[PDB]
């Protein structure tokens, strides 16, 4: 069964890419409209983004807690910019407050040098090694270990957590991107590798280069893929939807459009097609070892109902369950 | 009018101090019970504490957003472990998602080996040093400025917020500290000075200083007092309740009990008496020039009802109002 | 300023009229998605329908109470089938629980003889006279009057309300339809007359025949109109939307389609056009004395965001306010 | 396991009986405080009363839906003033909107001149007559049947539900009545018999009868007892609390106080004692064959916490669970 995730557009949303035409204001009330739509439709979770152009994701995720019952929140976590101890207490609180629905996604991100804006100036090599030190402590702190640590970048003493998360050993850990050295910090520490939506070929390959660097540390790793979606009644209708999405400003693979990448942000590619054809490329990707799909659409409210109504009926989607209350 | 605040006991709650007896489990559902209590009884806001013994305050606070309409959240802000930038982004996000209901509280940090846990190893001098840098950058950042600042502790380059907070010039900033270096930082940068409950005299003097040290900097500051409360219908039942509270393990001033201080839990003093009395002492404090009172009790849900039913009626309370949604 | 209402499709919803293709399941979670969309977008209220094919409207309306803050609920009330006393206690509770957001719409309805299914067999003449007796008691009970009454159809003794509604003299009363004798029960007792969306002509006339029968009792009466809406970027796009809405099975006035009436239920007509043109026919109707507009669309979630994003910016819409809490 | 229920004091609440002193205002926000209390403490359901002194139970109940996840609602059903059909539609809507959490309680009605208020003028014989007709039609209607029934009071033709309830064969039906005609109606049509708290003996006998009068009709019925509770840590504090409760205006059996009956408010008896004692008496009752206990207290929020913290631990409580959302 597949784990279908939607997305919280906390950087902004709308009907058209590249322009304020058809724009859609984003506030907690709209963000809650999407999270609840997702909770209601069967999505396992929702990816909540990171970056200084986005409302803070921990806050956004935690404010959706009393209003959803089974949706999980995939909060993007930038190692380098925060203490691993703090990050382990926040992660613990998120998991507890939501009763086991916290999920974390490690991010380091190359461009821009936004790190500077946040008092971080490590080299591409230093951030990737600090990231590795960060999540080692984090992984250890979330397992009840009192941690004394002082490597190149991270330095803590008697680091201990008074209250544990609920998921075990710790809330799952996801890692996106590709790079090269990136894949390593993952193969050695994360539970699932997130990859941009590329043609099956380039993707089958990255699954190997990843699965291998993981096996070398004798560990199993999962895969998810981040795609944009533009599904409709018919392909005719879907290509038109796609063109119009770009109309205020590419099929690099069967029903794979980089039209969405024609702008400085997002999922670069989108599965454009009718119901059975998008289902087809989706499964195809699942045949390659992808068990999770982080989809998206503009606008995200209406589009989550489309992928949920046109796609889900044609897929073996993993339907999440509301967890029972922890006994008092 | 007086601004009455309550407390979210994110560290734990119960009817007894120092033992697991009569304890009460704290979780999202019980914190919401109190938050929602506070919102309806008319408390202006609610203070949410900081420390390794506490669920993370930002998350806890953000989680009460969709479920309270007027209540404000006094959240702890830590100048050392977090970049002033992120902290500026979080403050803004919190303020926007709640539509203007965020307030911050500066916590410089103490001992023993706790800060060592978050990887911050600085001297009592250096921390108050880092705080001033920190809040100078945070305040500036929340005012749409771009920042390049390199002091003894804070190094930020090109730091700027893409999205603005709602309140101007920024979400109020509260601060405490009997320390000498502290009242200074407060008189210069903070909006409200927060002091523990103490006999009228000892507090007059603390208010005397600060109000002067502030004016010298060409500004008017505000004062609030953190008292634990134990009101009842008679003084006899009050003392009885006070005595009961400790029963499993002091009156430094007319109906001002230090009993609550026996254990390193919560505030140190507590008004203890019937209504008209506690009101009266509340009014003395008011007279000094204190417009805000951050009360608390055990257990914190039943007590919020106690202070809202026996005390509010005898006081001139500022009724918080629900902010109209921002225009779309 | 205009009072814009949306609609809660408690009989079912979807993308296409007359067929289960594109259908959309309706539950409390979806019904809450629409109510909240409406609360968030600026709609004064939402019309919640009556009939044995619909989830009970009082229940649906009351279950949206803790989740909305300013939306009003227009609950359809069929006089003949329930006691006026009960109906006055339920109306009182709805208004109190929502803090003044209850609105009631009187309905009698001709076809079908569904009344039978509910133990009601009065003649067309008997229901219209029982309706009149019903709301006379209702109007009186909601004004604190102890009521002794026994006419043809209604009979009560010592009828009194222990708790009053909040709106005064009573929650507003709306009346739909047309008929002839119908207009009378309205002109003599209701606050606003609801009329099906007909061309400006036939509508200007009904406003008179109504305004007159009201003036005869020396009272003022308001008007609202119930239309379906199909608004888009351009008229080209909107006519296509319209055709496709019917595609699984008429412009009786400029941009007025009875296509939607091509099925056994709904608003018979729909304003089909781009933004400025729908705005135009809307104002036109307002020029005639319509101060309230009950709009609708398929699906109702997505369509409420369309009318809210394409239409509202072009109209002088009355933006509702969240009412402050009744003081304790 | 025992099924513990609580009470929504829609008529009023406070710490004292018979006077406005120590009173507490009841509104949606406080009822939700208790409903939400009940949901988290593990009470199976909550009883919401009927009468002119009460906010309407259906509305009150429906309003707690989006905010509770497992708690059930015991709502009053009135056979005389409402058609059995509507009542069938409402029951179904309530059951569906809450996803299977509705339970009904039959109330036949008493004196004095109250029914006269709702336009129902029938004799003590005729009302129990109308009840049986009523619930026979309601039960049949909730089982997808079409109905034509003309008895001494209920006249229905072609009555049928377009949408089904969730629970089968229908939402449980509870009933009370010491009356002779009552235990009969109960043994034949109801799911659970509800009796006031009485000394073990007097209740054994009532249970003896009913269990027989039911089997004769070829069916197993269930029993529940409506007790007011006053548990504390010692019996002394209990009696003290019991005495305090009346202080502004009796032990018919070991720790079974009739004091709560001095005023026509709530139930007539009340268990009064420390934990292990009250548990014990709860267990006696259990033994008789009572699986459900509908408790209450003053004020009803603080008390639900009292009974859930001092009593539950000493009992074998049936932990309600959250129902998984119906498949889409």
């Amino acid at each position: 069964s597949l784990n279908m995730f939607w997305f919280l557009p906390t950087h902004g949303d709308g009907h058209y890419l590249g322009t304020e035409e058809g724009s859609r204001p984003v506030d907690h009330g709209y963000l809650q409209q999407i999270a609840q739509a997702a909770d209601r439709l069967g999505y396992t979770g929702v990816l909540i983004p990171t970056g200084r152009s986005c409302e803070d994701a921990w806050l956004v995720a935690a404010s959706m807690i009393p209003v959803t019952q089974r949706l999980k929140f995939l909060v993007a976590l930038r190692p380098s910019v925060t203490s691993p101890t703090v990050a382990a207490r926040q992660a613990a609180t998120l998991d507890r407050l939501s009763n086991g629905r916290a999920l974390f996604n490690l991010v380091t991100g190359s461009d821009p040098q936004e790190l500077a804006g946040d008092g971080v100036f490590l080299d591409h090599s230093e951030r990737y090694e600090a990231s590795a030190e960060f999540t080692q402590v984090w992984r250890r702190l979330l397992q009840r270990e009192t941690v004394d640590f002082n490597g190149k970048h991270i330095h803590v003493r008697g680091a201990k957590l008074l209250f544990p998360a609920i998921q075990q050993p710790y809330p799952p850990l996801y890692f996106g991107g590709s790079s090269d050295v990136a894949q390593e910090l993952a193969a050695e520490q994360v539970d699932l590798y997130l990859t941009w939506g590329e043609p099956p070929e380039l993707v089958k390959e990255k699954i190997e280069q990843v699965r291998a660097k993981a096996a070398a540390h004798g560990r199993k790793i999962r895969f998810g893929i981040r795609l944009h979606v533009i599904v409709r009644e018919t392909n005719d209708e879907a290509w038109q939807a796609a063109e119009r999405l770009i109309s205020h400003l590419l099929e690099i693979s069967p029903n794979l459009w980089a039209g969405v990448g024609l702008v400085r942000g997002g999922a670069g590619t989108a599965l454009v097609g009718d119901g059975p054809t998008v289902a087809a490329r989706i499964n195809e990707y699942a045949a390659l070892g992808i068990d999770s799909f982080v989809l998206s659409g503009y606008p995200h409210l209406e589009e989550a109902y489309r992928v949920g109504e046109l796609l889900f009926p044609l897929l073996d989607v993993a339907i999440p369950e509301i967890p029972q209350p922890q006994p008092l």
